[PDB]
């Protein structure tokens, strides 16, 4: 019935991006805000709770639906296919996933991976009781990989996941992905940053 | 003797959620309070110990109670078999598993699965001194199963497992399954949500 | 020298309890209290290290004295052989095992495993200022195997080894197993209950 | 098209120090410091959060540019290849590694891994608040390999990337490093040394 | 050039101690304080940061100076080879390994392993500030070998490692090495024990 785990990780390595050359793997990224846990004014750091949310296509994983009796979606985990190496630029924590290590993957080869983790950043919290609020700065991007191999792209925000009560409030969320050149290298670096505004209920 | 391990697991991938088409596999879902650790009323959350118990019927794991010995129920790690990515939607730590990682499993095909853990949530502490009490839901639910593959069925909340002393008092306990949708994935996915109630004892 | 090693783990699998059927296999069960670390008032716990001691008969790890040069009694890594999958029904915290995890077998097929473990049980430490002291009751048991798959029998309780300085002082330790039926199974279960009494130096 | 993994990896012992003898690898050092994050004026200890630069050239993992379509570099996870066993000689922490373990590999064999990490060190903080400013010498060095085997060259260290805000500024970074000796052995252990100096801001 | 990890690897049980019969693998013990992090006074415990130091001979990894190449010694992952299980007796937290994990070896046979270890032991800290001084027991010792199987020998106890400031200044070191007769088989167990002694700096 499902000889189609065998045959989708036969000829595998998931340390190789799935690329069919000058066609860079696109992954749409997005991250949706949970709650904000703690705000360090001392340390200048704040504890974030987020949901990851990244879709990308890997050609190597598709598979002809008759070929396969009624299997449309297979449940793979992260260790077995090859994942976006996103990275937390000012993470002050390594990252906590908090929910299962698991991946969806269509018969066309779509991979959707949708982690809740909590990670500390370092931001500047000074006026989070001021009226105005404070604003940090979530940046992300591929740790290895140029514009040319992983292209990032970002989608709607969603911000409707955050929690009702909380110490803390939403003034405003941004979210813009960015190309730089970065002194080397002819190829650009994407990254999308997004800028969350919360200030002390009171 | 015990020829019967080799042969359960000789043909056995674990990430595959046994199910034989159009005949989802339904697990018996079930939460049991054991105690109510600590009450962050600073950033809203809530220490909690408690053990799940799931019990399903993998089809891939049943044998001829003849053709081995005596062989009834055998003792097997979870690492071996499928078991229900089942998640806290929201939880703000990964969860702890105190008790050994063993499942049983019936002669028939009947596993079951019974952890404690200790893990925490987010959850609206406020008025946990005033005699009306606070209010906290534990959402679980599978991961990347949606109803037709994974059907969660809640059974009857053990409540007699809670702690005699302990600083809190549990006031209620309700428990109720749902099917949710959200954007994408053309099915629905179940989540069964426990709400609790408990108050300080004073 | 030790091909003995090569030839006890050739046809091993840790997962199978050595039963040769109408032959439960039975383990010594014992434990010695080594320090009482804190006592949290407020929520209801204690932390604990304890000395255990377990002894049990492998049929399937003994050699001939003679087909083996001077080998008496070998070193293996718990990881290699079945081990009683004891656990602490009252326990609020995952144990941490301080030792190192290796066991000791005998040409006869005795293993022997003293691990030292720090963990926190839930209890009643109200009473722990008072002359009359706090008592405590650290309930172990196997997890997954009933009375005729592992017999649980407690040996001789060691106190001597408690902490001479330290800020509690035992006033006692019961230490008595008891056997139950429940609904289901027609199977008995066995647990040895450590009560210890203790109470603040003044 | 990638099948240069499976090549790379084929006769790769990554325990084994690449040195084509008499030719010791040379592995280009550089520590960049991100923020300071407290002072433990107590225990005398600085916990910091620094960016690692480490570079080398690994003649076992060398390609034909051609032989392979157009693979100029690859991203390989450092569990893989052989990889600096640099150590911080006076930490009293295990170091905390937050970004992606990966590291980049040149067609020619020129490897480079800039892991972020959080690591505490013990240190002189006594005049912290004095204008003169505490400083902490950072101290690395490979553990098990001599000058022969493994040289260290320290190159400019960035400064740019500390924090603006911060609860302390940077009065200097120094860096130096030395070739030493050692009462283990008979051999010359070089290592490059951070002086960081700070003060609390006021 | 290095063939010679192939082969000694190639037949080798990290879990059988080289002993080859009438001959005890002799290991030469010794501790080097660094640093006292913490003394609870409320709970009797110190967190003490050492240097240990242990070498001993392994018959099984010996090779041909001449046989291969220019190969002195080699740089081995303690994983792959055997090491003695000497363990913390009165340890309440699990030692925390700073360094790299991994030994030296001779042509010989000789092989080296320098771990800098975080751990806490159980101590009376009573008399930290008078001028008497708290003495601490770091006791230290084979886990499941006893003299005829593993022989600890300990040697000079380095003390120029403590940190010059510190809370604490060292007031003295002991080390005194004892064969203990404990229950039944004729062969005792050899443990080394340092008494460390130490003053709060008024
Ligand atoms: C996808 O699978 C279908 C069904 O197996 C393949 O169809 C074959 O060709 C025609 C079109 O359906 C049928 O008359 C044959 O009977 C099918 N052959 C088999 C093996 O049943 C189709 O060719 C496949 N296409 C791809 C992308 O591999
Ligand atoms: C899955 O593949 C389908 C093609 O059938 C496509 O419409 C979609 O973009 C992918 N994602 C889904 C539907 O989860
Ligand atoms: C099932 O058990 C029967 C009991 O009579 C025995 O003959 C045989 O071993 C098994 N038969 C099949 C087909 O499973
Ligand atoms: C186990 O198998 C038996 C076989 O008759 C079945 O009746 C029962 O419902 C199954 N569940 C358990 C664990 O008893
Ligand atoms: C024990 O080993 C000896 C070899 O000295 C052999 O002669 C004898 O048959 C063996 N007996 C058993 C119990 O296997
Ligand atoms: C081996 O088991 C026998 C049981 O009779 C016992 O006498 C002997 O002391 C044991 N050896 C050990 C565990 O050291
Ligand atoms: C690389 O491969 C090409 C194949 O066209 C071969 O001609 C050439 O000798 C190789 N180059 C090097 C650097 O050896
Ligand atoms: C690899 O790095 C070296 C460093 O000098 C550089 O010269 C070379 O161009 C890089 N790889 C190749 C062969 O392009
Ligand atoms: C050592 O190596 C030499 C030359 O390879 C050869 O005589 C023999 O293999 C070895 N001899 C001894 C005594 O180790």
């Amino acid at each position: 019935q499902r000889k189609l785990y065998k045959e989708l990780v036969k000829n595998y390595n998931p340390d190789v991006i799935p690329t069919q050359r000058d066609r860079p793997v696109t992954v749409y990224f997005s991250l949706s805000l949970l709650q904000i846990m703690d705000v360090d004014e001392k340390n200048q750091v704040v504890d974030v709770v987020f949901w990851l949310q990244m879709s990308w296509t890997d050609h190597y994983l598709q598979w002809n639906v008759s070929e396969y009796p009624g299997v449309k979606q297979v449940s793979v985990p992260i260790s077995s296919l090859w994942v976006p190496d996103l990275a937390a630029y000012n993470a002050i924590s390594k990252p906590e996933v908090l929910t299962p290590q698991l991946a969806l993957v269509n018969s066309s080869g779509h991979v959707q991976y949708l982690p809740s983790i909590r990670q500390r950043f370092s931001c500047d919290v000074s006026g989070v009781d001021t009226e105005s609020g404070a604003t940090c700065k979530l940046k992300f991007g591929s740790w290895t990989h140029h514009s040319r191999e992983l292209d990032l792209q970002m989608q709607e925000a969603d911000i409707s996941g955050y929690i009702p009560y909380s110490r803390f409030e939403l003034v405003g969320v941004t979210q813009k992905r960015s190309e730089r050149f970065y002194e080397c290298c002819k190829e650009p670096y994407p990254d999308v940053t997004f800028t969350v505004t919360f200030r002390k209920k009171g």
